[PDB]
């Protein structure tokens, strides 16, 4: 519930000249276990890194570099049910497009067990990482 295993990949909370801050409210945040999963999103190799964290909040700020394969890879990590991380947060996802976004996650977000980060993340997004992923918002 009050899980302390947040793992972030690819881009993320660093601040890629967002012009806000550094985005130090996702790193430690609640002083929980801060671990990096790595680039790409490769859920299979990150299953071995799930032994490490065993992240409840599996986030990858992968701009479709994960692909719809590895997107459906984390659906299989949930549908694994062996390893937790039923709640994912799909950072980036596509590019600039929220209001009337693609048919990609129109159907994949139909289930949308995960949330999505805007094309210009803020910690308002990770306010929701730690919110909905504790259990509910």
């Amino acid at each position: 519930m009050e899980k302390k295993t947040i793992v972030l990949g690819v881009i993320g909370s660093d601040c890629h000249a967002v012009g806000n801050k550094i985005l130090d409210h996702s790193f430690t945040n609640a002083g929980f276990n801060v671990v990096n999963i790595g680039v790409l999103s490769s859920q299979e190799d990150f299953i071995n890194a799930a032994i490490e964290t065993k992240a409840d909040l599996i986030c990858v700020s992968s701009l479709y570099g994960q692909g719809e394969i590895d997107c459906k890879g984390l659906r299989e990590k949930c549908d694994e049910a062996g390893l937790k991380g039923i709640k994912l947060f799909v950072g980036g996802n596509i590019v600039v497009g929220k209001q009337n976004w693609p048919d990609v996650e129109q159907r994949f977000k139909a289930m949308g067990f995960d949330r999505v980060y805007p094309p210009g993340t803020s910690p308002e997004t990770t306010i929701a990482d730690m919110k909905e992923v504790l259990g509910v918002e």
